[PDB]
């Protein structure tokens, strides 16, 4: 297994719904709407920003201002920021 | 590639479930319930006006009227209404 | 685009969950059960009430009688009541 | 071409799948089994009626009635009705 | 046509996915699994019990039952019971 | 439009939650508990007992022995009694 | 006019694909592989069984059967049966 | 921004709960039970008021009627009264 | 119809969606997950345990001792206990 | 007729698609993918399974296994085990 | 990420229950009743003020006002106001 | 009606906030404590002890030794005590 | 290479299988059955016109009309209409 | 039944809405945000428990130390402590 | 379990309203308002103090600077201060 | 029948759909998005390992760490781990 | 082998039925609606952009550019774009 | 009995309809139009590819090519690779 999927899995696993409804509303300008409408859990907005080139094992930048913006030092410390 | 059917895929990409059943209930009166029926997104309504010669890169006030009634004025922006 | 279906929709946005229950409820001796449960906004209400002949540019006092029994006088203002 | 032809085909254009299954049904009696399996429109349901001379241009009357089991007063002001 | 037909048509007309869930689950030892599971209206379940000889013009028994059952006495006026 | 309707609708408009929850006790010998469980407002009461032949144009008399026992006496002025 | 004939197709009118591949199925042990495989109607099954003496005008008692075991008693009132 | 919110909204935040009690009880003819059992605020009885056409930027009699009820002539000197 | 049929749709009734949750709990061991998570109704689970071979006409043990976990005396007494 | 084809048919009809799924799955070892390709009723899959002599009326080992991995005690009666 | 979509983030943060009634009651002339029956958050309402220009990166006189009618001079100090 | 249901709904009429704490504190070894919970007024109450069978028609002691405990003779008048 | 021939192979090159079948149906007054089960393509259907003399290069009213009916204007512009 | 799930079934009855609270805060360190949000239950908690490998009829010391920190010795009685 | 979040919820255990108040007010320049709203015990605040980074294990100054401007030198003795 | 997929189907048979769409996204490295989006059980993603030698008999790494990363322990106890 | 080809079926994997759709609709204008009917994947799509020599391994600025469109940066990657 | 040939039918006795399309579709280059639009199962293409000398008992490496890019190791375990 990639230790980057595992890494995204766990991240997922401490996300509840609000802040899933901020991620989407963060997201707005880098997916479109038809799109969003079909997110269900942080698993599917990770695969539409890992399709986008948005977010790579070596391109971390973007979740991580992500999670600075919904104030989890927490989950940053998973990604080692 | 067509400008054209660029800005129409652009178009669709920005309009959820709702916007689509608002689109469809709007165009009773130019395609009919058979061929209504069999619409998932904004791409198969496009492709039928285009069709019906409701729609063409010289004939958009349709599409700019359906948009006004939306009330999306930043779709409206893309076909530079 | 036809100003009836344009005043339908308009009709229709003004209109809340509560009141598209008590307008589902008025209308059981018009439209079957089996009908009435696939209806999840005015629009589809609307597009029956024309399908069975119960409401044309010229048949409106179906509808504004609905309206009245909802206390909407500003919703009746828009068909002109 | 023959205008009854041409009103057949509006009609057989107004209708869904769900109205198509009923109209199947309400004709049990008239067509087997086997023929009805094989209708996937309207039109092949009409041109079988053709067939078995309950469908001619002076010979309306189950089209009529069928239309009205459906509720289809809209699609009786095609057939005059 | 069959006034049979025309009133199991108003009859299947009135009902909703659950009264259809139960109707289906009170005829489990008639029809098969294979065959109940094509169910997804009240005219297939009829015509299933039309082809086992359950329910004719003559014989409706098992209908006003299973109408009892479900305690659909509006349901059992149209059967005149 | 039916006057029936009409005046249950206008019922229903003059009830509150505790009158709705002392109505639901008072019905539980009429009416299962899974159908007591999804009502929300007296519509849908008034609906199941329609169903359940428990309440017609010419079968009121539950209906007003249970806005009797509400002591609702202008309630029962608008049934006439 | 064989009446006999024409009794085996108004039975071969009332079978559909389903029911054709359980009466295959039902006849593995009477006609051989090779065979059955050219069968794409009643009319052809009933032409095999009547060339091996299985089915004669007399001899009805393995159609019944086969009906029967179809649960289509409504095609066995045909047969008389 | 309307001037007529505006001026409700400051309307609204100079009353306190029992002047929001006396208000309900000064609303009863004319709004319902059910729905005055919902109201929490002052914006939530204009906004009733606003629907019935009891109450327009043209038409304030009646709110003046209601403050001039509660002895507030210090809020009737925002409606200019 | 069957006797038994009819007493587990009356069981199948009187149940709410608190006693469903609690009643899908007390048969982990019995019914896998990928299963208990389509039961939506007291029917579904019912078949299901029908299935298995855990519940008969002469088999009711399992059932009143399910019923009597519940705390459910009366639903028992449709049981003849 | 055969008891053992009748047997087999009556299996066949009391199997969903689900079970159709995952009998197919169980069986992987014994039919190639493309002869499980072609497989859409239990009656092809006990075809086949009787022409690798898997399956004969003296050999209901791998049925009665197969049925026992189902879950399904119902259809193991049938088999008489 | 967008300057404008923190800072709309950060706004919405500090916003509580009756402060987002308040802003629905508003911004009642520009966005419908059924549209606004949706709105759980500030994030809801700023996307339906972004899709009708009435909200912008360039335009942010709208909310300036409806925060000064608010009374959060605080949350004016955000937009630099 | 029962006038069983009537007596209950009259006894619960005659009782105060604390005469209900005292009530629910009197049946803490019949009814759990998330149960108990749950209970707001009287009738909730007094349908729990109708399901576990505390309270009948034919079985009213227990109801009657309640009332006894809080004193109220005269609300022992009403079950003719 | 005839210009006749090329707009005939062009027009049937943009017609997919529902658009053929609403041109064999409406052919069906001109063209007998046995011939037109055997037309797979427009190609099949423009021969055989052409061999009735219904269709030259000076004689396109029917092909004109039929594309009227089946609304496609876009292939209309191809025969200069 | 397995006596495990009765006696968790018992625990959970006897639990309110605070200790839910408090139970789902002391097992913050092994069940996820995503999975402790959809915790309506002592139920769920029991279950999600028992998927982890926390809970298991010979394995209850997390159990009995969540109960001891809750203070609910009387709960204890039932584990036998 | 932890015994830092045993800590925790022995420190929360020995809090009123009044200190959750004052503790809520101390924490403005931490937590927005938004989520401030939602506290309704010392265990929400301690969450979301956790997952901004500011409470853990090894980071305690802000808990005992709270507890501090509160006066409370007993809660500081359990934290062994 | 091989041991392997019978341990396979009641690995399979514990898993929901949640807990199968995380599967899927940890998948998605070794199956492409194609095939992966056919994948409706746990069967269908066993057999696309199966067939590229991720998953055998004897080797059963993959799957172990795919059900420890779901934190499914009961589970891993089938597979002895 | 062609590492064309290869990479053609590399790309063709890792695309979904909505990505076909939208692929199949912004290539309206180089392929006919008859030929567009038929394609299944993406492999027959690419074989048509071929044959009409607007796909070569020396021309493959098509294919980028309608990987562009679809926002697919990571199969832009394989074709080293 | 040739074991080349035995290991040839073998092979194509676990290939599926798409994986054959795939098949088809990566050997274009090396077989003409005509020659594939005449293959319906693997027999074929390799009954052409021994034809063209591209498959012999000492030439398997294109073989083994197409099985590899067909991610289908377990029929390269059959070539021993």
């Amino acid at each position: 297994m990639d230790p980057f999927l595992v890494l995204l899995h766990s991240v997922s696993s401490s996300l509840s719904s609000s802040e899933l409804t901020e991620l989407k509303f963060l997201c707005l300008g880098r997916v479109g709407k038809r799109k969003l409408e079909r997110v269900q859990s942080g698993l599917d907005l990770f695969s539409m920003l890992l399709e986008q080139n948005d977010l790579e094992p070596g391109h971390t930048e973007l979740l991580r201002e992500l999670l600075a913006s919904l104030r989890r030092h927490d989950l940053l410390r998973r990604v080692d920021d």
